């Protein structure tokens, strides 16, 4: 490990000895600097998968034309024609963060990319809560928050000449909205994370049920990082896609976005989810 914290670099990940990882020592590096890459691994997509595997238990994504064409496990995000989604990602999220069952880890390994200015911005979700006073905090404890992904599923080639409707009826039934805590505690590191997102944190929601003055809400998504289109807020740290570098990072802890570039060619990467058994997205507080 040569660094410490987000930007870890990790030398020793040989993908014809995997074996020689174990899931214990990965995932103690992963939680405890958030966000690594595992330098110069370039994996086939066999080997990808079993590193995968020894991370923790991998979960396909629930839409198929994400799908890697030999590996349903894969999340492809790719501009090639046919291959995967173009330009996934592009707000602000966290990965499944509005499915039962949110992923403890996700890893992308970029494949081919155009230039040297596109990558992913992260926020330090747990950092920005510590920044927080008591006061401020103390609305947000003990309440539940709504995430509404549906205006932010993808047309498929499969719905063209569909009614829009139907479109529609059918996300919101395959992904309807949900309710997390708004303050989560990480079941491994005991850090305390405020769980809200821009693209789909709707409403804050007490005990009681009643509706939190929507200004809670709108301030606490402020004070993230998350409503600067700019990205200058001292919260985000920017990772950029090298192709073999695989970005593996905490998906309870870090909220992430695409960045974009300007260059010319092929932008594909490769995704694996991973659950790690823990209570997720995390203990209500
Ligand atoms: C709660 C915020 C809504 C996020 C919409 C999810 C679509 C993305 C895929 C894409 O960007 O096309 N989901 C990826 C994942 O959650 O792992
Ligand atoms: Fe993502």
């Amino acid at each position: 490990v040569k660094g410490e914290g987000l930007g870890a670099q990790i030398t020793g990940v040989d993908p014809k000895n995997l074996d020689d990882i174990t899931t214990d020592e990965i995932r103690d590096i992963v939680y405890a600097n958030k966000l690594v890459i595992l330098k110069d691994v370039n994996p086939s997509p066999e080997e990808f998968l079993k590193l995968g595997k020894i991370v923790g238990q991998i979960v396909p994504y629930y839409e198929p034309m994400y799908h890697h064409e030999d590996h349903p496990e894969i999340f492809v995000s790719s501009t090639e024609e046919g291959q995967g989604v173009p330009k996934t990602g592009a707000f602000w999220h966290i990965d499944y963060m509005f499915m039962p069952e949110p992923f403890a880890f996700s890893m992308v390994l970029p494949l081919a990319v155009p230039g040297h200015d596109r990558g992913t911005y992260f926020i330090d979700l747990a950092k920005v809560w510590a920044s927080l006073p008591a006061a401020q905090q103390a609305p947000a404890r003990g309440t539940l928050s709504t995430h509404d992904p549906r205006r932010h599923i993808k047309i498929r080639p499969s719905d063209v000449y569909r009614p829009i409707g139907e479109v529609w009826d059918e996300i919101s039934r395959a992904t309807p909205p949900i309710k997390w805590p708004t303050v989560i505690r990480h079941p491994k590191t005991g850090e305390e994370i405020l769980y809200i997102c821009a693209t789909g944190t709707t409403k804050i929601e007490d005990k009681d049920g009643n509706l939190v003055d929507p200004a809670v809400l709108a301030e606490l998504l402020a004070a993230t990082g998350q409503l600067d289109p700019e990205y200058n807020s001292p919260f985000i740290h920017t990772q950029h896609y090298e192709v073999g570098d695989i970005i593996l990072w905490d998906n309870r802890v870090l909220m992430h976005r695409a960045k974009h570039g300007t260059a010319s060619g092929t932008l594909t990467t490769y995704r694996l989810t991973m659950l790690d058994g823990l209570e997720t997205p995390g203990y209500p507080a």
